[PDB]
């Protein structure tokens, strides 16, 4: 209902207008999803991201809802902080720390990461994950575009408007939600997967880090996710030049079968992660790739 809506959407956010409470606004994206603007906390001197919407045409007002209790509940240091929100008349904002080194694809587009750069990068992206599944949360749109990153090299997952809660009583997911290069082969074959779709995605993600793109990007997308099902585990163009525990690592993220594929928890324990070089080695290709767009 359009009136439900809006009384739950009333009940979660801050109260007043809060143009008085930011500054500096410099729109800095414009879509269906509304328009994101950065800006500065005129009390605290902290930059911030933000995100206007006109309700009166948003289609899935449900999933608005969805993201913003997701982001309240599950905080933690690798999820891009979720900082207020408000409601003025049909307007709605929405406000989460602004993070200014960039996208990884900013990163990986233009830029070329050794194996301990991408170490520390994997490693940050699976402390995300295993809170997440832990939380019964599956994020299920993991790819470089939602990776975000701090000038100090920090690593935070973003966009959780595709994620699913799942229980002990509905445990498995059917959707098809994510971006196609990027999904596990088990989404288009099934129609039952789980949480590993995520590790499946951190591994095409690991693609993007070696080749600068995910396998098939040049293809259709329609023909994607038939290429994926039908070739399972992608292969790389110099897999030899890669470290033997980084293919192992891989191997891991992008094995078929769902049950042989690592959690996240799993993971976290491979020696690949041991490599990663403090995640302050990130900054020269965050300056970098921000110096060239
Ligand atoms: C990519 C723009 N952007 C965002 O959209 C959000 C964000 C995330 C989630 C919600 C949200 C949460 N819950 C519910 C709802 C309904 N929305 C809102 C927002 Cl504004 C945070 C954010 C933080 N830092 C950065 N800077 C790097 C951008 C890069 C720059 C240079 N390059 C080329 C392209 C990326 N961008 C951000």
């Amino acid at each position: 209902s359009d009136e439900e809506i809006l009384e739950k959407l009333r009940s979660i956010v801050s109260v007043g207008d809060p143009k008085k409470k930011y500054t500096r606004f410099e729109k800095i994206g414009q879509g269906a999803s509304g328009t994101v603007y950065t800006a500065m906390d005129v009390a605290t001197g902290q930059e911030v991201a933000i995100r206007q919407m006109n309700l009166q045409q948003q289609p899935k007002k449900e999933l608005i809802i969805n993201e913003i209790l997701v982001m309240r509940e599950n905080k933690n240091p690798n999820i891009v902080n979720y900082l207020d929100s408000y409601l003025v008349g049909d307007e709605l904002w929405v406000v989460m720390e602004y993070l200014a080194g960039g996208s990884l694809t900013d990163v990986v587009t233009e830029t070329c990461m050794d194996e301990g750069q991408i170490a520390a990068v994997c490693r940050e992206c699976l402390q995300a994950l295993e809170f997440l599944h832990s939380n019964q949360v599956i994020h299920r749109d993991i790819k470089s575009d939602n990776i975000l990153l701090g000038m100090d090299g920090s690593v935070k997952l973003t966009d959780f408007g595709f994620c699913a809660q799942i229980t002990p009583e509905q445990s498995k997911r059917s959707t098809m939600v994510g971006t196609p290069y990027w999904m596990a082969p088990e989404v288009v074959t099934r129609k039952a997967y789980g949480p590993k779709v995520d590790i499946w995605s951190l591994g095409i993600m690991a693609i993007e880090m070696i080749e600068g793109e995910p396998p098939y990007l040049n293809e259709n997308p329609l023909r994607a996710l038939y290429l994926i099902a039908t070739n399972g585990t992608p292969e790389l163009q110099n897999p030899e030049k890669l470290s033997a525990i980084f293919r192992d690592f891989l191997n891991r993220c992008l094995e078929m079968d769902v049950e042989k594929r690592g959690s996240a928890k799993e993971l976290l324990q491979h020696q690949f992660l041991k490599i990663a070089k403090p995640l302050s080695s990130l900054t020269p290709l965050i300056a970098a790739a921000k110096e060239a767009t």
